[PDB]
């Protein structure tokens, strides 16, 4: 029914430089438009919209006109707009009218403007259009659309009473209409609208559409709603048009700039990403225009969560070169690889920044994809970086297939532990090129190992936070001895090792676990108000579900 046979054109309905015999069928439908009615420089005969009730005007044509309709004849040919065929037209609800320059375009001086128009200051212009015009049916009582019978305009509107505020359907202060009609009605009812104020739900004028979630006497909460509905501005829809997506409660052309488009049980939908939305962007080397990342590139990964390709750090990458005159990287610069998640092909380090001492800008990446590789099939290449004391690949779960190379970085230490078969899935065998780093028996000797908490996996560097898994538990990616299950000032309970929170308002209980999950219905005892299984703080001011708050 909606559309930009439809029967809503959201918008503005512009008709422009159309041809005498044009099909101009497929609007006969019509019977609500959201923003302007504009006719301008056509040779056609009728504009037939036999439907069309009501024009919004919630834009409007040259500042202050919900109808526009000028020059619509050509001199050299007898092709021109004879008539207006709006023969349903009950009301306008902002702006006013022009006609103008129509040549041939009879009865429009017949017609009450100012019956059909809600702006009482509106601008009305009617003027210099047709000239020989037939009088109307003796029926039409001096207002017509046509010459016919059955092209009468019929009055709508009616002088009213005080408890009416401009809103009603006969004299009466029985006759109101329902608080949520844009102007006229036919009835006291929601059904009975001309217009909508706010939303049409398959009929009914409503101040919303049926909710997304509603309360459930037998649960105490709320929950989905099978009659459930979306919006496109006017109309209460059950599925989005083809093009659209769902943004919480409304359909829209596309995500808010903080959303991504997810799909799931058989409805698209724009659910927040939290950070940043996933941007994919391309790697280096093989297949580039760049054989490493330097000054006039690193731009090009702001943002950037997924690299497709590899990432390659070169010597005149990092320090510049004078000869072809690309300048030496600012070290700072490269945090803009915190952002990534995954490298789709490998990482080759061959050069780093002499004060930086790890490769913590790449503490979130994820997964090394190893989807291409690097010198005899390598996926990770770390190689003479003389001033890098630690890997610091805190998050790197993940390098699914190549080889590994880390090698003659002098004082890199923290790497002996590691066990590499839980990072690096496939045959173990003969994977693994690592060597004349800092010997074993010295880091040893600085301490510089495994923080204690680590398991026997190992770490990408000191402290707890480095770990490539917990001994006990883990709270933000960082290992802790306990959870704050009977003390500390956020209460919170373990699933598989880690520590979150309590529901927000439970009581915190002395000496005793004052949760056993996430949820309202899961406290030990509520620091508020309790309702059935759950605890809340506002008592349900208004049961805003089932049938009536
Ligand atoms: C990884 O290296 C960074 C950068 O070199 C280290 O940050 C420095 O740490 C020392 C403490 O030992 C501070 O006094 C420096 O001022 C820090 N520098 C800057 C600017 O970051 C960090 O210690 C290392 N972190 C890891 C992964 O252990
Ligand atoms: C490394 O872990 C894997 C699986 O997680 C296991 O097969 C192997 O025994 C571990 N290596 C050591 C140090 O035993
Ligand atoms: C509201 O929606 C129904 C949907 O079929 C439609 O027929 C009715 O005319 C609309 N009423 C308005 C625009 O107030
Ligand atoms: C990256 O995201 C940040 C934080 O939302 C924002 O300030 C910035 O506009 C973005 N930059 C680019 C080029 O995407
Ligand atoms: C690089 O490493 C060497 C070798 O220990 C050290 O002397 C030098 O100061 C380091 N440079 C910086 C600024 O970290
Ligand atoms: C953590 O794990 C170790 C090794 O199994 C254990 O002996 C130690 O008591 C644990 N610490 C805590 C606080 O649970
Ligand atoms: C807490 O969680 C576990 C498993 O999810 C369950 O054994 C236990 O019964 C729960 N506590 C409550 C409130 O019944
Ligand atoms: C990684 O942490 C840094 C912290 O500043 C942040 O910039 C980035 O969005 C985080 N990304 C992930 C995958 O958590």
């Amino acid at each position: 029914a909606v559309c930009p046979r439809c029967e809503v054109v959201m918008g503005n309905l512009e008709i422009v430089l159309t041809g005498h015999n044009a099909d101009l069928s497929f609007l006969q439908w019509v019977r609500e438009v959201t923003g302007y009615v504009l006719v301008a420089m056509n040779e056609f005969s009728t504009l037939p919209l036999p439907n069309l009730r009501v024009v919004r005007g919630t834009q409007v044509y040259d500042g202050k006109f919900a109808i526009f309709v000028m020059l619509n004849y050509n001199t050299n040919s007898s092709h021109a707009l004879r008539q207006l065929r709006l023969t349903q037209l009950t009301e306008i609800l902002s702006g006013g009218v022009y006609i103008e320059k129509n040549d041939k375009l009879c009865h429009m001086d017949t017609i009450d403007w100012r019956d059909i128009v809600r702006d009482r200051d509106a601008e009305i212009v009617v003027k210099d259009n047709g000239r020989s015009c037939p009088p109307c049916h003796e029926v039409c009582k001096g207002r017509c659309w046509g010459p016919g019978s059955e092209d009468c305009q019929t009055l709508t509107k009616t002088i009213c009473a005080p408890q009416c505020n401009g809103h009603c359907f006969g004299p009466n202060p029985n006759q109101c209409c329902h608080d949520e009609c844009a102007g006229g009605c036919s009835g006291p009812q929601d059904t009975d609208c001309f217009a909508c104020r706010h939303f049409n739900d398959s009929g009914a004028c409503v101040p919303r559409c049926p909710q997304p979630l509603v309360y459930n006497k037998l649960t105490f909460q709320l929950e989905p709603n099978p009659h459930t509905k979306y919006q496109y501005g006017g109309v209460c829809v059950a599925s989005c048009p083809h093009n659209f997506v769902v943004d919480q409660t409304s359909c829209v052309r596309a995500c808010p700039p903080d959303k991504m488009e997810v799909d799931k049980n058989g409805l698209k939908m724009c659910e927040p990403c939290g950070g940043l939305c996933p941007k994919a962007c391309e790697g280096t080397g093989s297949g580039s225009r760049f054989q490493t990342v330097d000054s006039s590139n690193i731009d090009g990964f702001v943002n950037c969560t997924k690299i497709l390709g590899n990432l390659d750090f070169l010597i005149t990458g990092l320090n510049g070169d004078p000869w072809h005159k690309i300048p030496a990287l600012d070290p700072e610069k490269l945090n803009v690889f915190r952002t990534v998640r995954e490298i789709t092909g490998y990482l080759n380090i061959q050069s780093w920044p002499p004060h930086m001492h790890n490769f913590s800008v790449f503490s979130n990446l994820t997964t090394i994809g190893g989807r291409s590789l690097y010198n005899r099939g390598f996926s990770l290449l770390i190689m003479k970086n003389l001033n890098v004391t630690s890997l610091g690949f805190r998050s790197l779960k993940e390098i699914s297939a190549g080889r590994i190379y880390i090698s003659a970085n002098r004082q890199l230490c923290y790497h002996h532990s590691l066990n590499w078969t839980k990072v690096l899935r496939g045959p173990t065998e003969e994977r693994l090129d690592i060597k004349h780093n800092r010997p074993r028996r010295d880091c040893v000797a600085e301490g510089k190992v495994c923080d204690p908490l680590c398991s026997s996996g190992g770490c990408w560097g000191p402290g707890p936070g480095q770990c490539l898994s917990c001994r006990n538990y883990s709270r933000g990616g960082v290992c802790v001895t306990h959870c704050n299950f009977l003390n500390g000032e956020p209460r919170e309970f373990a699933h598989e090792a880690e520590c979150f929170s309590c529901h927000p308002e439970c009581q915190p209980m002395e000496g005793t676990a004052t949760c056993n999950g996430s949820g309202s219905d899961t406290c030990a005892q509520c620091a508020h108000f309790r309702d059935g299984p759950h605890c809340v703080s506002s008592c349900p001011h208004g049961v805003l579900g089932a049938k009536g708050p």
